[PDB]
């Protein structure tokens, strides 16, 4: 049979009244001709890409349809902690909650996803995560490939497994909490190694790693290059040329690549050195879509300069903070002894050469910052507001991977798990690599958040997120 195409998220812009509609709700998907309860926006799994430009305001409505609590974070919007839909920012069940987001940051793909208190990694999992395309007027003179399904795509790439019955089998238990929720399925755009038909010349893939806990290393089948030009939080100064592009959860890259006739290629992942990963099919490169020439030609530019990246300040004077992350070591090494015995070796592939005794050992809370399980009554502190602050985050105790993601802010990495940033890494990131090493961040906070609607600050693989690895901090 042939490959399905390739999903197209709507692009939604605001009515007269300014309003955007997301409808959270459960319905049915198929994967592999078996249906499966799947949860979306706007749809029955994944949601629509919520178009925003900078400098004006827009009102979104958020019906939650689903029989629990949920809550709406947007990934790399720099908004006031009131609108940032963190654990704090409950929807009831069968409610509506309204926020209005004044958008003042660099154009960018950001995205949306819930937030629910130790239920992030299940609401994932079921189906819930949008995309945000961000516009400014600097990056429409770039004259970049801009129609959005043909010459711009968004791709969504996040893996499942499913129980014999065709359900999404997951689960918040001893293994997955050390290790992560990961599975057997790769799904672009919800749909099983799609199709993507492209004109002649530039295509603008606009990668989200959107899986809970599996790291992804982009690359194509036939190694013609990716032109990454934008990261987290938007454009790259130029384009940077890769072979392959690592992508961890949560973490967003737009790349341009070549499209000529007669020769179709995948866009494959290719095996990490994470733990759990590189199980079958895994353990070899994966493909997560097909791109098929078609004989039109594309329109959109790779032009030499994209945009302004100024220069880091000086580091002197700045406040210093110390973030230590941890893992409880029993349960750690529980969860690694689970992945073992269930995968045997190859759960370490690619890797450097039962009684209840209370609640004090309940792996709910094992994960931790600063000694401390996260705490929604009790921000760790207070950071500034429009100063510049080092964040210091280390993952020294375990070799766990730990892409930590602070909310409000875009940064500047300074050392990534203690190597300066590769130069596609070097821009404005939301996320940085901490994995047995240390890394340091140049944040800044340009809006407020009081302790009742905080900022997060946590690991994105969600399973460590849920059980307990992150911070709330106010701004102001
Ligand atoms: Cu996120
Ligand atoms: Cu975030
Ligand atoms: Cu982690
Ligand atoms: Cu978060």
């Amino acid at each position: 049979a042939e490959r399905p195409t390739l999903p197209i998220p709507d692009l939604l812009t605001t009515d007269a009244r300014n309003r955007i509609q997301l409808t959270i709700g459960a319905g049915q998907s198929t994967f592999g001709g078996k249906t499966a309860t799947t949860w979306g926006y706007n749809g029955n799994l994944l949601g629509p890409a919520v178009k925003l430009q900078r400098g004006k305001a827009v009102t979104v409505d958020i019906y939650n349809q689903l029989t629990e609590e949920t809550t709406l974070h947007w990934h790399g919007l720099e908004v006031p902690g009131e609108v940032d839909g963190g654990p704090q920012g409950i929807i009831p069940p069968g409610g509506k909650r309204s926020v209005t987001l004044n958008v003042d940051q660099p154009a960018a793909t950001c995205w949306f996803h819930p937030h629910q208190h130790g239920k992030t990694g299940r609401q994932v999992a079921m189906g819930l995560a949008g995309l945000v395309v961000i516009e400014d007027d600097e990056i429409l003179k770039l004259m970049l490939p801009k129609q959005w399904g043909i010459d711009d795509v968004p791709v969504i790439v996040q893996d499942k497994k499913f129980s014999a019955d065709g359900q999404i089998d997951y689960q918040l238990d001893v293994m997955t909490a050390a290790v992560g929720w990961f599975g057997d399925t790769l799904l672009t755009n919800g749909a099983i190694y799609p199709q993507h038909a492209a004109p002649r010349g530039w295509l603008r893939l606009r990668l989200l790693n959107g899986c809970n806990a599996r790291s992804l290393n982009f690359a194509t089948s036939d190694n013609r290059p990716l032109y990454v030009i934008a990261s987290d939080g938007g454009l790259l100064p130029e384009p940077v040329k890769v072979s392959e592009l690592p992508v961890l959860m949560g973490e967003r890259f737009e790349v341009l690549v070549e499209v000529n006739d007669n020769k179709p290629f995948d866009l494959v992942t290719l095996p990490v050195s994470q733990m759990g990963m590189a199980i079958a099919p895994f353990d070899k490169p994966h493909p997560v879509m097909r791109i098929q020439p078609i004989a039109i030609s594309a329109s959109g530019a790779l032009p030499d300069t994209l945009s302004s990246l100024p220069a880091l300040p000086s580091l002197e004077g700045l406040t210093v903070r110390k973030l230590q992350l941890s893992m409880d070591p029993m349960l750690d090494m529980m969860g690694m002894q689970m992945l073992m015995e269930k995968y045997g070796d190859q759960a370490m592939a690619g890797m450097d050469h039962h009684m209840n005794h209370g609640g004090k050992f309940d792996f709910h809370h094992a994960n931790k910052i600063n000694g401390q399980a996260f705490d929604m009554n009790k921000p760790m502190f207070a950071a500034a507001k429009g100063q510049y602050e080092r964040w210091v985050i280390s993952g020294v105790g375990d070799m766990m991977l730990h892409p930590f993601h602070i909310h409000g802010t875009q940064f500047r990495i300074l050392s990534e798990n203690g190597k300066p940033p590769a130069a596609h890494r070097a821009g404005w990131k939301d996320t940085v690599k901490v994995e047995g090493n240390v890394s340091e961040v140049l944040v800044k906070f340009n809006h407020d958040a009081p302790k009742e609607h905080a900022y997060m600050a946590h690991c994105h693989l969600l399973e460590h997120e849920d059980t307990g690895m992150m911070l709330g901090f106010t701004v102001g």
